[PDB]
């Protein structure tokens, strides 16, 4: 008789099947009725609990593609496909269904199991021409929009989006596929075609990693049409006619190559995409569903699709921007067709419809500009070539350059300043101290040289003011395990008044959690730092914007929190003295250039805190064009950072009314104060509910900015008040001389100086 | 510069054979970098500069000394 995991598939997806169909026969009752029912009733999930000698079965069933059905344990994905005929792990099978009201009868041929309805496990139940056609089919019925079985999608897809590229970069494609399809019409064939494409196949594959290798359709083609041409008259054609299409449309796509279909495919599946949830939103959804229902009055199956689609559109919407993210992979000349399409794109208009049109903005841009690594391959160019390389190692004026660079190069430059030739080791080292602690003033710096493994920087400087002279030093590194082998020269050389920080590579990965908590650790298994003299801080830098980890305390608690990823230094000028009269945590976040913190009004003794508010703090240099792009990365940011809020109320909840926003712009853009004001007008309009769920009503920037006439960067910190209701207020300042003085019309809370603590109701 | 490590290993072994049997003569060149601001070229270039000197006899050991900063030091035993 049967086998139970066998029995547990079996159930959940003859159910399922039976309850998908009817979901689907549901709306047809409604369909025929008129009748607008909620797109859930289509009902892919069917969620049976079934137990068997006292462990449940807990189960969903998803129907996954036309052929696939995905039976899920708590969350897990087995797929099987049917038409009754089952297809499992060994073979094909022949299942009987008895249903009662409360027991799941199944009959396995002459064989009878019963069930009674009354954990954590997978099923393990598991060339490139198949896996191409079959994995693109796949995902593009997924990706219609049917919805969804589990989390693993975005995973799923971007695994699958790779073998689909890569696949269809791999120029043995047409070789695959017309080896493939020629030996399956081999016969009905009349031989000058049969002896052209044989041999042309064969020396497409002989000729196949040529530098200079291209399809030859037009031969082919017109091999076919001069036989068509003779073949013309006669009207005796129809073998010929289903030789000459499926040679045809396998030639049409291969004409301008691998991209060709990069184009082609993607961008009508594109179109497919936009099309859909375009007609899809025009006012709201019910109103929206008559004027689609009346358009299309009598059916409503295609729109049923449409409908369906649009419930999950933010799966369809997220692995929308990843293909057209690695499109971008290979952009950047594209075309005007696809232009024309992005133009299309950026008009879009709906909340759930709103990565795509930063997306459409911010392609559009990095396609002007590249920032990502191959642009780092640029970089490697500009730093090494920018070094002078001699004993001069002169380079400052070019580091005013990387001081005023409208690309943000805190990121890149750490990376190189390990590469491999001493002289301009030294030079780009020495820059990166320069581009440290070029906030404090440095009076000597002397390059040290040890044993052969490590270069080491000194700095010296002095305090202005933070909280009287102090030097520092730097070590380039390979491992960390050499860090801490080769420990005990870099305290062999060093009031503990050394500053310290250490590189680092080996890129830290998945555990956070024990990999910073093992470097915390390594202080306080070894306070031999702290034998030593005792240091007054310990950074560990480690590359790729690198990862910081700030360990202060000369005599303090060991590891910083509200610092973190973060040189307090440079950090200080986010004015975060500003909320001392609060409570705030460090969350560790992405976006992380986003630092959030949540406040509690800090009170004494005598008194308990009154005031909950959420703070979110950002840092601004991601690299006319540069103010549009400010407010699209500004609204990137906010859509992150309102996910990364969300985590932020999950986590921990207080239910926050008046949130902070606290932007440090330090690019420099030239500008008019007004149009600015037009432009986060329409921004901040733009977004509306949205808002006032989360109830935003506070937002602080500054930013410097210069105008060409004078080429003068002058800083100007606006702030932003709006309450309850939508009503905005924008409140423009000056910053003015020595502690620096907000003077504007009349606006209240006019005139202060910068430093203001904020009020606490 | 192709072939050398640049690590402190600097085993170019196979290539100091083609250096040791080159039909071509390298003491035309070779001396322009032993003096180039190189550690590493600095360090390969005149050891084999030794081993082509004393080709004749047998050479037991040879260590490479770097002091104060701005010597360069190669010994001999044999």
């Amino acid at each position: 008789r049967p086998d139970t995991m066998l029995g547990v598939v079996c159930g959940a997806l003859h159910v399922a099947d039976v309850s998908l169909r009817n979901s689907v026969s549901n709306f047809l009752h409604s369909l025929e009725r008129g009748q607008v029912l909620p797109a859930h009733t289509l009902l892919n999930t069917v969620d049976v609990e079934l137990i068997y000698e006292g462990v449940k079965y807990v189960l969903k069933v998803t129907r996954q593609s036309p052929n696939s059905y995905v039976v899920i344990m708590n969350g897990s994905c087995v797929e099987v496909d049917v038409h009754l005929l089952l297809s499992y792990d060994g073979s094909s099978y022949t299942t009987y269904m008895k249903e009662e009201v409360d027991r799941y009868r199944i009959t396995i041929g002459n064989k009878t199991c019963v069930f009674e309805k009354e954990h954590t496990g997978s099923l393990p139940r598991i060339k490139l021409h198949r896996v191409f056609h079959y994995v693109l089919d796949n995902l593009v019925n997924v990706m219609n929009g049917y919805c969804l079985p589990d989390p693993f999608f975005s995973s799923k897809v971007k695994d699958w989006v790779e073998r689909l590229m890569k696949t269809l970069r791999d120029p043995s494609l047409p070789l695959l596929e017309l080896q493939d399809i020629m030996t399956s019409v081999s016969g009905r064939i009349p031989p000058n075609v049969e002896k052209s494409i044989k041999k042309e196949m064969a020396q497409y594959a002989s000729n196949i990693t040529s530098v200079l290798c291209q399809f030859p359709s037009q031969q082919i083609a017109n091999i076919l049409d001069s036989h068509a041409a003779t073949l013309n008259r006669k009207s005796e054609r129809e073998v010929f006619f289903m030789n000459t299409q499926s040679i045809v449309q396998l030639v049409q796509r291969y004409r301008s190559g691998i991209r060709g279909h990069m184009k082609a495919v993607v961008m009508d599946l594109l179109r497919q995409y936009l099309r859909v949830e375009t007609q899809f939103q025009n006012g709201h959804y019910d109103k929206c569903v008559f004027a689609l229902r009346e358009e299309n009055k009598s059916d409503m199956n295609t729109v049923l699709n449409y409908i369906f689609s649009h419930a999950q559109v933010t799966k369809k919407n997220l692995l929308v921007t990843m293909l057209i993210d690695q499109l971008c992979g290979r952009d950047p000349t594209l075309t005007d067709e696809l232009l024309n399409i992005l133009t299309e794109l950026t008009q879009l208009s709906k909340t759930t419809n709103a990565k795509v049109a930063l997306r459409a903005r911010q392609v559009l841009i990095a396609s002007h500009l590249p920032s990502y690594e191959l642009r780092h391959n640029q970089v490697e160019s500009i730093f090494l070539s920018a070094i002078d390389m001699y004993g001069h190692q002169f380079c400052i004026e070019n580091l005013q350059k990387l001081i005023l660079s409208e690309t943000s190069i805190f990121d890149v430059l750490p990376n190189f300043f390990y590469h491999s030739n001493q002289v301009v080791r030294m030079a780009a080292l020495e820059v990166y101290v320069r581009r440290a602690y070029i906030a404090y003033e440095l009076n000597s710096v002397q390059h040290r040289q040890l044993k052969d493994n490590t270069c080491v920087v000194e700095f010296q400087f002095m305090l202005p003011t933070s909280h009287c002279q102090r030097m520092g030093g730097m070590v380039s590194f390979r491992t960390f395990e050499d860090f801490v082998r080769i420990f005990d020269e870099v305290m062999g050389c060093f009031e503990p008044i050394h500053i310290l920080n250490v590189a680092i590579k080996t890129d830290c990965d998945i555990e956070d959690d024990r990999l910073a908590a093992m470097f915390r650790e390594f202080t306080q298994q070894n306070k031999a730092t702290l034998v030593d003299h005792g240091i007054r801080r310990l950074t560990f830098l480690v590359a790729q914007f690198p990862k910081f980890f700030t360990f202060r305390a000369r005599d303090k608690f060991e590891e910083d929190r509200i610092y973190r990823h973060l040189e307090p230094a440079l950090a200080f000028q986010l004015e975060l003295n500003r909320m001392r009269n609060f409570d705030l945590t460090a969350i560790p976040c992405a976006n992380h250039k986003m630092h959030l913190y949540l406040g509690a009004a800090k009170v004494e003794v005598g008194t308990e805190v009154t005031d909950y508010r959420f703070f979110v703090r950002a840092i601004i240099r991601h690299s006319e064009a540069s103010f549009e792009y400010l407010q699209n990365e500004g609204e990137r940011l906010l859509l992150e950072a309102m996910d990364e809020l969300e985590v932020a109320f999950n986590n921990t909840n207080v239910r926050t009314d008046c949130n902070h926003i606290f932007l440090n712009f330090v690019p420099t853009v030239i500008m008019d104060p007004s149009k600015i004001e037009e432009s986060v007008r329409s921004m901040v309009m733009r977004y509306g509910s949205r808002l006032w769920k989360l109830r935003v009503l506070q937002a602080e920037l500054k930013i410097n900015i210069r105008l060409t006439p004078t080429g003068k960067a002058i800083p100007i910190r606006l702030f932003l008040t709006n309450e309850s209701g939508y009503y905005l207020d924008i409140s423009l300042y000056k910053e003015v001389t020595a502690q620096i003085m907000f003077q504007a019309k009349q606006g209240p809370l006019h005139g202060m100086l910068i430093n203001t603590p904020y009020v606490t109701k």
